Parts: C-alpha cells; structure tokens; sequence
C-alpha cells in the first residue's frame, strides 16, 4: 500500500527501529516517511555508544512542518522504542489528528518495555513509562505486539499457562487493539523447548451476533543467541501484510513469522562464519543482514504452521 509514519530510532551502522523498519516497508512497497527518534553509531548493546536524542519539542517542530505543507495524512503508523516520558506522550497528541485525516489509520504499536527469562519484576525503560503506555498509549493503537512480560505489565496479570494468555490478551483487545500478537513467551509449546511460541487474536465485527475473536497460535523454532532489533523487524512485516490481509489475522504472522527465519539463520549463517565454529559472534558479527535478505524480506518462502485456537 502507501503512507506509514515511522516515529523510530536510527543508527548509524546495523539494524534497529527505522534501519530495521525502513527497507522493508519499503521493498514490499510502502512510502515510508520516517522520524528519527535518536541517531546513534549503534545500538547500546555494543560496548560503546554515542550519540543524540530528540526531545519532544524537536519532534514537534517536525511534525509542524509537515502540517504546514499539508502532507500529513497517513494510513498506518508505527512506533517502538522510547525511553521518554513526554516523547511517547507526544507521539501519542500526533496520533490523534491523523486518524481524522484518514479514518483507516490504524496505529501500529510495539511497546517496547522489557524482557523475561523466567517470571519476574523490572525492564529495559525507565518504570514510568508503564502508565503512559498503559492509560494513554494502547488505548489509541489498532495492533499492538508485545512480550509476555510486556503483556504481562500492561495487564498487571501474570500468564502461567496458555488460556491464561489468552485472556490477557482479551483484557488486551477490550483496551482497543483489534489485534495482540505475543511475539514471543515462555510457555513450552506441543514440540519441545527447542522452539518458541507465539500467540495471536483478533477481536472482528458483523452488525450484531456483535462478536469474533480470531486465535492461532505459531511456534517458530528458536535459534541459539542474542539479536538486537528483532521485533522492529517483526511489527514492520506485520504491517505489511496484515495490509493485504484485513480480515486475516491468521494469513498474516504465518508470512511475518517465515521471513523471520530466513533473515535470522542467514545472520546467524554468516554471524558464526566469522569465527566458525570457536568463539562467541560480537554484537558487531550478529547484526542483521537485512540486506541481503533483500530476496526473503521479499518472498516468504511459507516454512511455519498456526493453529486457529
Ligand atoms: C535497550 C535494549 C538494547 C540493548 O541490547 N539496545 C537498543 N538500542 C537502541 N538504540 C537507540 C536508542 C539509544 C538510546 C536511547 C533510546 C534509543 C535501540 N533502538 C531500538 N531498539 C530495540 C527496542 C530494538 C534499541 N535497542
């Protein structure tokens, strides 16, 4: 389709937030119009860093001077990773106005806040973020695709099991989003721990018998190591073809999720190809070739199954 207002991170080298949305977006076609929240050398995962943020004024500025020109007036809009309170505030006002330029606009959001292991408490964001995403943010976005901790802090509920999962993801879709996706989870799945698991629905409608949820459930096989960007990457493609599958919450991760396995096992292909088999691929080695996944990112080569429930 067309117009997507990136509101992401950039780096210099590698691949994170708009590096990672970007080129994707684009390849498979959309006019990416893109905001650098932050220009870094790398991500923070490196062993060092520099670099500048925008602040939310700078990032008003900007959208005044697309307002100006009357050029802003987007279909879907995609957001990650913040680390500021009043940035994400912002973004939020910025939301707003243009779904009365266009009544589709579906707002994607990834909410970025932590990460799990195992059951737990803190994140990657200050903790103060977690209000404004809760009362302020997720209740604007149309598609919404977090961790389980993540889901797990917005609902305040802790997912022990999977129909535990899927009734945070109902207290999810009551909050707005017509859509969850949980990326990712710790629950064991029906093949063993060598995969991951992933959960999906999506609240529809029809005049009344007012009621459809849709469920599936992927289970993607894991892979042994430490990649940065990987959900920019995953609600980037989301995007995309939840684009030419409106009604298909189903038809969609199963393309996402399989590209996803390509450019991954080619990173990580040619990540341990620089120290073979021997020693610990660097930050530097595991960045993602998204590039040449250019024929991936391209074609799913449709490698994985999802269960409807
Ligand atoms: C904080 C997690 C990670 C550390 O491995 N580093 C990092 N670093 C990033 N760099 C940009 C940045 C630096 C400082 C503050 C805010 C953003 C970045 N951008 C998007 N993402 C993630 C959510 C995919 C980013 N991640």
């Amino acid at each position: 389709e067309c117009r997507v207002l990136s509101i992401q991170s950039h780096v210099v080298r590698g691949y994170v937030g708009n590096r990672a949305a970007t080129f994707p977006l684009q390849v498979l076609g959309f006019e990416v119009d893109a905001v650098n929240s932050v220009q870094f050398s790398n991500h923070t995962g490196y062993s060092h860093w520099k670099g500048q943020v925008l602040n939310s004024d700078e990032l008003q500025e900007l959208y005044d001077g697309l307002k100006l020109n009357h050029v802003n007036q987007y279909d879907y809009v995609l957001t990650g990773y913040t680390r500021d309170k009043s940035f994400l505030a912002m973004v939020v006002d910025i939301v707003q106005e243009l779904k009365q330029q266009n009544p589709r606009l579906v707002y994607v959001c990834d909410p970025v806040m932590g990460d799990q292991r195992n059951g737990e408490g803190a994140m990657y964001v200050p903790d103060d973020l977690l209000p404004v995403y809760r009362e302020k943010v997720v209740p604007v976005a149309d598609i919404i695709t977090p961790n389980q901790f993540e889901a797990e802090l917005l609902t305040g509920r802790k997912i022990h099991s999977q129909e535990e999962a899927l009734e945070v993801m109902d207290m999810l879709h009551s909050m707005g989003p017509d859509t969850v996706v949980i990326t990712s989870s710790n629950l064991l799945s029906p093949r063993g721990s060598d995969y991951l698991m992933a959960l999906g629905s999506q609240r529809t409608r029809a005049p009344d018998g007012s009621v459809v949820t849709q469920r599936i459930r992927m289970e993607m096989h894991k892979v042994d190591a430490v990649f940065v960007g990987t959900g920019d990457l995953f609600a980037a493609m989301l995007l995309a073809w939840t684009h030419k599958h409106p009604n298909n919450l189903k038809v969609a991760c199963e393309k996402t999720v399989s590209a996803m396995h390509h450019v991954l096992q080619r990173t990580i292909k040619c990540a341990k190809a620089k120290s073979g088999e021997g020693v610990k691929p660097s930050p530097a080695q595991l960045e993602l070739r998204m590039v040449q996944s250019k024929k991936d990112i391209e074609s799913p080569e449709i490698v994985v199954q999802a269960t409807v429930l």
